């Protein structure tokens, strides 16, 4: 996906050197160098040297300043090359085979949630207010506090946009990936000190895809709720390289009853865009599980209950009577059953719940099956045969109760 | 070389989700991405004073501060929008050369009239995002498509509808009296999930006239 490259150099004073040298270090093929100035017009050749492994470079400053970016041309190469590795040696005055002499201008991002206001289910999208910190030292933009009574300046979004704009040097822009609909965007406000350290935060609140919503395990289920904060210029420009934790990723008081976040992640990745052109993406990651003290209490206690039922009829044997309160128990399943509300979008696969209740109702039903067997016979006679099943009915029920639940653990765990 | 000086708009769009799909209003939504480019030997970026070889703008800026000399920009709509279209970033690059790649990320609500419900649950639709120029092909046309990203993304996040082809295609179109403007037509062809209907319309239906029978 990479397959070329760029370092802005260091701006060289007067008269002064430059030497440059790549080697395979992972037995690859044979890259071109070249020194450029800081637009396209070219300086120099990283000849292949009297070995022939390694790439030498020299040039010497004469213009008045000298804004430099060596090259290394990766396109005549092994074909995707998934790893190629180099060793790019670079120097300003002695030819050997302190302080970093690349040119930096690297983006740190740090963000935190604070809030998780919604979590939509059917539309597999949610909410949360957060913050995001940018920072990134700029040689540039340089604040000599002789103008200012003062060491920091800052500004907020039309201005910034706008009049940071006036000079026409490049910002790090940046997007939240999946993000739907708007961005809530309470203060967008940008500090910057002389030394040129820009330190751009911003409040928000956001709408994010979950697309990675697994609705079989429900209620028991578990989900990863990102916010993937991409740049919107490519890594010729910038890249975010650490990740600073400015305040604590998950708030203490989040504000969500249905859920609890477990674990966070916060990683940085790079993503293709367009052709051949790879930008920074923030990646920050909560995983989730469900409270099921809701579904425990109004679920499943009262599934329970019913089922409890079906099975101390069996005791009776008073059959009229007997299967007159099944019928009247599986009739209750039906208001039961369809009272539980399952908030998930139509989905197509049956989720736990969803099976434990379909093999609950059949076999309710099957209970209200046995007891029309039972009272036939009764009143023929053989009511002895009719106790007798009684009781075999009562030792199995429970275990076929017991072995499917144990069943599902396993398929579903 | 070719002598006829061109203009010429290339335009791409992907869709990475179908966030909402209406069926009452025949609506949907959706988030993506769209890009236009053309050569301008205008706007000639010389890069004597930017020590660089590109320079960027976004939507304030470059709607004034572009509009400063006058010179036209290829102006462009979602024909079949409804409501607002929920741009995040409208970013513009130009190199010396005078390339303009404009990208927007964008969300939008769409109009699907072709909405047939006469196959249901067992029916297909088609979902569609046309985009026209505001301005005539006196000016400027969209000729030829890139695909700058895969069109249907891998994530989609819609569980009803899945995708089963897509669509990508220029026409041209009257506008005004004796006037066309190009027309970006990019569309999905959908059909629905079923396990959904199988699972809690049809055997239930099966078991309820099952009973009628024996």
């Amino acid at each position: 996906d990479t397959r070329y490259l760029t370092q802005h150099t260091r701006n060289l004073q007067p008269g002064d050197t430059f030497h440059a040298l790549v080697e395979p270090i992972g037995e690859a093929p044979l890259p071109r160098l070249r020194l450029t100035d800081s637009g396209g017009k070219p300086l120099a050749f990283g000849l292949i040297d009297q070995p022939g492994e390694s790439v030498e470079l020299n040039y010497t400053c004469d213009q008045d300043i000298c804004e430099l970016v060596v090259h290394v041309d990766g396109t005549d190469g092994q074909k995707d090359s998934g790893e190629a590795v180099y060793r790019l040696l670079v120097g300003i005055n002695a030819p050997n085979l302190s302080s970093v002499f690349l040119e930096s201008d690297l983006v740190t991002v740090g963000l935190a949630v604070d809030q998780i206001v919604g979590v939509d289910q059917r539309s597999e999208n949610f909410s949360v207010v957060g913050t995001l910190k940018l920072s990134w030292h700029d040689p540039k933009l340089g604040f000599s506090p002789d103008q200012c009574g003062c060491t920091v300046k800052s500004f907020e979004d039309a201005s910034i946009r706008a009049v940071a704009g006036e000079i026409n040097l490049p910002l790090p822009s940046f997007s939240f990936y999946n993000q739907q609909g708007n961005r809530w965007s309470q203060n967008q406000v940008i500090f910057v000190t002389p030394d040129g350290r820009a330190s751009y935060f911003e409040r928000f609140t956001v709408t994010l895809q979950a697309p990675d919503f697994d609705f079989l395990a429900y209620p028991f289920d578990r989900q990863k709720f990102s916010i993937k904060v991409d740049l919107a210029v490519p890594t010729n420009m910038f890249i975010f390289n650490e990740i600073e934790r400015f305040q604590q990723v998950v708030g203490d008081q989040l504000g969500e009853e249905e859920w609890v976040v477990t674990s966070y992640s916060q990683e940085i990745t790079e993503v293709p865009f367009e052709r051949g052109s790879t930008n920074s993406r923030f990646t920050t990651t909560l995983l989730v599980k469900r409270n099921l003290e809701y579904y425990i209490l109004r679920i499943f206690v009262p599934l329970f209950l019913i089922i409890s039922v079906s099975w101390v009829i069996f005791f009776l044997k008073d059959y009229g009577r007997q299967l007159e309160v099944a019928s009247g128990n599986l009739l209750v399943f039906v208001a039961f059953n369809f009272t539980i509300s399952g908030d998930l979008p139509r989905l197509g696969y049956l989720t736990v719940l969803d099976r434990f209740m379909i093999v609950s109702f059949c076999l309710t039903a099957i209970v209200v099956l046995i007891s029309v067997c039972q009272k036939r016979l009764g009143a023929v006679g053989k009511q002895a045969v009719a106790a007798q099943i009684d009781t075999w009915v009562l030792v199995i029920y429970p275990l076929v109760y017991s072995l499917y639940i144990i069943w599902v653990y396993l398929r579903f765990f």
